[PDB]
């Protein structure tokens, strides 16, 4: 069966699109090589379009049924809630794509008749009806990287506003509280990015001879068959369920997860799905779900021993006993056979690693520094180009997203996030008298809005006091962002200490919550150091492309 069919109509654009990097008066501060950096448009689509267009074929074994047994049994035990209305209005984003029936994100969040009337009645559409394929918008993401020796760009799926309200009504319960109970301590979005090194590190230390690797899938979404979909279906059904949200959970597969007709902005239809969509509640609880059931099934066909897997979304790393390098090399071909088999073929090859150091996954890979003390502290990084890039977008232009901030609270103690992006947009938001002004930003798919001010707190919660104290980090990391800001024209990193001390001394000058940012964030700027005392539901589950939204 084919991922997609297509009828030839284009993917077209809603709002205008622009490709090259916008440029202002603070522009040249962070990054002066500006031909560097793109968005993408509708106008790669088509290039897109082939990419994740192609035939899936699935061969099932024991090992598979064995590890969905195990996973419906753990499954059985969980009690989900349906929301109500208000609760799952509540979880809308504000600038959520509006409906076609006449209402947008703001009256939904407001409680408006219009939009509640019509929500009532999609949710008895649902029930009444299991079998009518539901209408999705497929849309061209704009988002911003840097040229390597460009990116098409990645495509979107979703249904409409009315929909997705429904969907967190019958499943917003189960898709954050599920993923836990089925898959224990593998399941990768309950932990802070400081509790995910503290795992990593425990659990690479829990073995005698320890290997590791990364297992990346070649366009995730697409390998996902309507046998996945239907399995993961089952999974949920085994859930302690109220009525309603048993049959709106098997109407929303039938009609929507499982595929669907696909509809441009200016509304013609473009083809057909029979894969994954990418904007949907479920995305990021079934890929999770769909690649650990592959993964534990493939481990034990590989005969690995004594596995320990991490699972978010697509994305994944097995850490396991070695049997020596030979025998652990010849099993990666295995574990890739029956990945597979089961329609989940890598990227790249997988390759076995013998320090943790040098598994690479989500972007990200684990090093070493120091804190106050002089002891030795593990913190995720990655390579800084992208953030940067994106940075200097936003830099020029308001965004719904603001990456920098996400990258801020994600790679709070990274060399790179403190001494660049915490000094770059202090002073931005210090010029413009914006410290106290909530700001949009996504973790772990999810959108946040979050004050600049309340940094301190959020940093210290999610990666301990000592993300504010790190030094000597490593020749690597040093080298790496140092090679990145040569090759972006970023200013190097002497230039940042010396702005980082006018950010910090104005931060002081306003005292209050900003004196504490000012105080905390760039201790790391000045020789004489102040001593860092304490200061008086983030990560239950991943919801990429899942429409949903917190404050506070
Ligand atoms: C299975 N892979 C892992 O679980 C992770 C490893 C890993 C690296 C090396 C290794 F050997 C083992 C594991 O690093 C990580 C770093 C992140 N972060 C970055 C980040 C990546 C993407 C998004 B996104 O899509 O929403 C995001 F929001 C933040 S973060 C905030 O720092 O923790 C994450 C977050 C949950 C997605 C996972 C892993
Ligand atoms: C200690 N207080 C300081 O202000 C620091 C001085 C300094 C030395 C002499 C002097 F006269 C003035 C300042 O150098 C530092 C180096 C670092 N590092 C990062 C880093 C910063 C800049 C460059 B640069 O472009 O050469 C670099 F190569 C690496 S490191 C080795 O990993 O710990 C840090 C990290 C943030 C805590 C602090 C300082």
């Amino acid at each position: 069966s084919m991922s997609y069919t297509w009828t030839g109509a284009l993917i077209t654009p809603c709002a205008a699109e622009e490709s090259k990097l916008p440029i202002n008066a603070l522009s040249n501060s962070l990054l002066r090589h500006h031909n560097m950096v793109y968005a993408t448009t509708s106008r790669s689509a088509g290039q897109r379009q082939k990419k994740v267009t192609f035939d899936r074929l699935q061969v099932l074994d024991d090992h598979y049924r064995d590890v969905l047994k195990e996973m419906k049994a753990k499954a059985s035990t969980v009690k989900a809630k349906l929301l109500s209305v208000e609760e799952a209005c509540k979880l809308t984003p504000p600038h959520s794509a509006k409906s076609k029936y006449g209402y947008g994100a703001k009256d939904v969040r407001n409680l408006s008749s219009r939009a509640v009337n019509h929500i009532h009645s999609v949710w008895k559409d649902l029930l009444e009806d299991t079998v009518t394929p539901i209408d999705t918008t497929i849309m061209a993401k704009n988002e911003v990287f840097c040229v390597q020796p460009r990116k098409p760009a990645r495509l979107i799926v979703f249904p409409d506003l009315g929909v997705r309200v429904c969907e967190k009504m019958a499943l917003y319960d189960v898709v954050s509280t599920l993923p836990q109970v089925v898959m224990g301590s593998s399941y990768g979005f309950q932990y802070s990015p400081g509790q995910r090194v503290e795992f990593l590190v425990n659990t690479w230390k829990s073995k005698k001879n320890p290997m590791g690797f990364s297992y990346d899938t070649r366009c995730f979404d697409s390998t996902v068959t309507e046998n996945d979909i239907r399995v993961e279906e089952s999974i949920y059904q085994c859930c302690d369920l109220a009525p309603e949200a048993r049959q709106a959970i098997k109407s929303l597969t039938e009609r929507l997860y499982i595929g669907g007709p696909l509809t441009n902005s200016k509304g013609q239809n473009c083809g057909y799905r029979r894969c994954r969509a990418s904007g949907v509640l479920t995305t990021s609880c079934g890929n999770t779900l769909t690649c650990y059931l592959k993964a534990s099934a493939a481990c034990r066909a590989a005969k690995l021993q004594d596995c320990t897997m991490l699972v978010n979304g697509d994305d994944l790393v097995v850490i396991c006993e070695s049997a020596g390098t030979q025998e652990d090399a010849a099993s990666l071909r295995v574990f890739t056979e029956a990945m597979t088999r089961y329609s989940a073929p890598p990227g790249d090859p997988p390759q076995p690693e013998y320090d943790l150091e040098l598994i690479t996954s989500c972007s990200s890979n684990v090093s070493v520094a120091h804190d106050a003390s002089g002891k030795r502290v593990y913190y995720l990084t990655r390579d800084p180009t992208t953030p940067l890039a994106r940075a200097a977008w936003e830099t020029a232009r308001h965004t719904p997203v603001n990456s920098w901030l996400g990258n801020i609270i994600m790679y709070a103690p990274t060399l790179w996030a403190r001494m660049i992006l915490m000094t770059h947009f202090f002073s931005i938001l210090l010029a413009q008298e914006q410290l106290e002004k909530a700001l949009d930003c996504q973790i772990y798919g999810a959108c946040y809005s979050i004050e600049p001010l309340d940094l301190p707190q959020i940093i210290e919660r999610l990666h301990g006091l000592s993300a504010f104290s790190l030094h000597s980090y490593s020749p690597g990391e040093i080298n790496r962002v140092a090679s990145c800001l040569r090759k972006l024209g970023v200013p190097p990193l002497r230039v940042w200490r010396h702005r980082a001390r006018s950010v910090r001394a104005r931060l002081l000058s306003q005292g209050g919550r900003a004196a504490t940012c000012g105080k905390y964030l760039f201790n790391w700027a000045v020789k004489t150091k102040l001593k860092l005392t304490p200061i008086p539901g983030w990560f239950v589950a991943g919801y990429s492309g899942g429409d949903i939204y917190h404050s506070l």
